[PDB]
RNA sequence: GAGCCUUUAUACAGUAAUGUAUAUCGAAAAAUCCUCUAAUUCAGGGAACACCUAAACAUGUAGGCAAUCCUGAGCUAAGCUCUGCGGAAACGCAGAGAAAGUGCAACGACUAUUCCGAUAGGAAGUAGGGUCAAGUGACUCGAAAUGGGGAUUACCCUUCUAGGGUAGUGAUAUAGUCUGAACAUAUAUGGAAACAUAUAGAAGGAUAGGAGUAACGAACCUAUCCGUAACAUAAUUG
RNA sequence: GCUU
């Protein structure tokens, strides 16, 4: 139909792009991730990954365990590179763990929570867009974002399906041997069949997104590597055992590049020692009635000049080009901290919109 | 309603019989069990299972995975006691693993494979019922038999629920400490996620049966012992997990009577140090066009002059009483196989009808 | 809406009327009698209405409800066919089967009566219920095959008096009695909701016992769980 | 033409 018409039209567009990158005419979204520091580890030839990106209009996602009734800054890290991918035209999504929470990542009223979170996420996009169009970005039809909920399928997802479609492929070996969890049995109480299986699901999720949305990438927590790997395995397993001949033409690991890869953003902390996201005790929440807009503006303007550089490139949607401009201005007057007042205002916008974020500057820049 | 009064009828009688055992008048089903040597191991108190069988028309089943196109003579023994219970007036079942086959018990097309067994169990049951009334057995309203496919439910069993309804109380520790496993990892190969779950499955199955009919007792192969244990585990957590309380009022283990016990038949192997089912050129099946009636008949007519005894108790619904009589004629002439004919015939007749029982004996009676 | 037959069309089927198949159609229908009504459970899969809901997903969907199409296990009244024994006959017993019914009523419970009528129904007051009394009393309702099996009939066909075929679905509840069914409810689990399931609802109600009986019942005695919030209400609906 |  006419719908398929625009689809193929997009392919070409994405090729003029794949071209520019070929002759370094435009940076590779991947080398963009290296330019702001979003790469800690990689489950997929750092290089390969790159090509897979310059080339195809791939997709990715970021999962969030709806355990808290609000996300905190610590989640903003991994969502950034996603966002960027979005700004380029890829297919990005944010998977909510509505069901997974019920088990929880064994790394080491529930509705009410799950609910809030959803909305909390859409809001961001609502701003990422406003931001995207504003900071000078072009309208791409094919471009694709969205919010999913692992429950959507897991709620009825029969076990026979899973246990068979992949159960024969995995082996408790590189599972029970997994340090993160294995360590839990030794140095801990132990583990519930749920926990042991949690990964397995995290992998059925990745696949679901591939099978249901063409996802060849997953961005996650620094500690989520051990998971991103195990997921992978599960991903493929299903693609392999596709008992459908006409559907094998899809899912089955065709071309070499047709491989799902991922990358764990780095684990950050404050110039001192306190882990990132936490503050004295709790954390830098996002929920206004739990972290006033002011306080928010605070933990950001707080960061000293030692990190402002590395952390400025991490949480702002600003061309490193213009970044060094703000930084080169700040360094000629560290005391006044022009760079700290700006970086803070910038991130408060994205999450809390300009209108407020601007007023919030008045408070903290007053007296 | 009338139907109501009916269930009550059989109920009352059950107490009359509960008394006979209480005042020595009829062997408690379970005594007839350990007596005819059907028992080798037990999960629950020897007296526990006793009392329960005195005051409860409990339900019990025998699991059978359709991995082969025919039930081999081995599958008899385990079923045998079951049949007896049906005879005494219980709730007995035979479970078909039409889905668990893609997994199988770990220890060390296919669609029709199952079909074959279906038709089987049936026809068999028929004769069981047949011989029953055939020999002074008064039917009972409450006495019921039946077969049930395991896919019956697995076909669409929600992963989420399951995992929760029991995973939150199961540790992969002891679940992996079962030797059956440790070996299937150290020695030999490895243990997949799938097969790892078989123990849980067979456990759930039980739960089902306990729910859909009132089956609170498993009867498995001499080796299936472990499963009988790992299974019972899932069983408990299940009756607890039940969300709606009102239901819990029934489904949850209230008094010590609502205790589900399971026992395992012995390991019966021929005087050939080989399972009593993996002998001959490969095995000894029931399928006529896979094991000549004659050849079958033989498997019995020829057996240890000593074995006859305990072999009659295990494969013939012959009253202990005249069972010894057969031993009277036999000993007057060891090499005459007087008892071997009677014990051989029984088996054939049971799994092949009287008409054949004779026809076979004839061939095995020539010059 | 859906099914039945029905108009016509083709199609595989036959000795042929006719048979099965899809679609179209509606122009008149759609024989009688007798006998059986037991079992009444455990799941499973699908579904027209446009019929409520709208949390997701980009009105499209989706979940619910549902006329209702079925499958597995078990069970079942009188017959049915194969084989074995009995018989003179019947039928009997045995086993192998082949229909068919529960399952598959508005959540269910319960019953297969006479008379008259072209029917709808009318009269009986049986079957079996409801209410009040307390005792074997009053009062008030009040009735089904539309299936299974066996006959008879008429019909036309005929490889033409001997076979063959045609004489509709309707019971996933029909009659009818009840009714926790009916509540946009209360409650509790499950859902975002619509809902589904379980109790309960004009302080009582429910089940399991004690006693006592000729037996059931009223009333007593024990325990138990439900409410103790307003509606349940009378037509009316399966 | 009838039917739940």
């Amino acid at each position: 139909p006419k719908y398929t018409a625009k689809i193929n039209e997009a392919e070409e567009n994405w090729q003029a792009r794949a071209e520019a990158i070929k002759k370094g005419k435009k940076q590779n979204t991947w080398d963009l991730f290296e330019e702001r520091g979003y790469v800690k580890d990689t489950a997929g030839t750092k290089e390969h990954i790159a090509e897979l990106m310059r080339t195809r209009r791939i997709g990715a996602y970021v999962g969030i365990d709806p355990t808290a009734p609000s996300l905190h800054v610590g989640h903003l890290l991994p969502l950034m590179p996603l966002f960027w991918m979005y700004l380029e035209g890829y297919k990005a999504f944010t998977l909510i763990g509505g069901s997974t929470a019920k088990i929880g990542d064994p790394t080491g009223d529930a509705t009410m929570n799950m609910t809030k979170i959803h909305y909390q996420l859409k809001k961001l996009w609502e701003n990422v867009d406003t931001q995207m169009r504003a900071r000078g970005y072009e309208a791409d039809w094919a471009r694709k974002r969205g919010i999913v909920n692992n429950n959507h399928w897991w709620n009825k997802q029969p076990m026979l399906e899973v246990l068979r479609r992949v159960g024969h492929a995995l082996r408790i070996g590189p599972m029970l041997s997994r340090d993160t969890v294995k360590n839990k049995m030794t140095q801990g109480d132990g583990v519930s069949f749920a926990e042991f299986t949690y990964p397995i699901m995290q992998g059925w999720d990745w696949f679901e997104l591939f099978y249901q949305q063409g996802v060849q990438m997953q961005i996650g927590g620094s500690d989520q590597y051990g998971n991103i790997i195990s997921g992978l395995e599960v991903v493929k397993a299903a693609r392999e055992s596709e008992p459908d001949p006409q559907e094998r033409k899809y899912v089955t690991p065709k071309t070499a590049l047709d491989e799902c890869v991922g990358f764990t953003v780095p684990l950050l902390t404050d110039s001192s020692g306190a882990k990132f996201g936490k503050s004295a005790g709790n954390a830098i929440w996002l929920d206004p009635y739990q972290t006033s807009v002011f306080d928010f503006y605070g933990y950001f303007v707080r960061r000293s000049d030692q990190e402002v550089e590395n952390l400025l490139k991490l949480f702002t949607f600003m061309p490193i080009s213009e970044i060094t401009k703000t930084m080169e201005e700040h360094i000629k007057d560290p005391s006044k901290r022009v760079a700290q007042h700006t970086l803070a205002r910038e991130v408060v916008t994205l999450v809390h919109g300009k209108q407020e974020a601007s007023a919030a500057e008045d408070q903290h820049r007053m007296m």
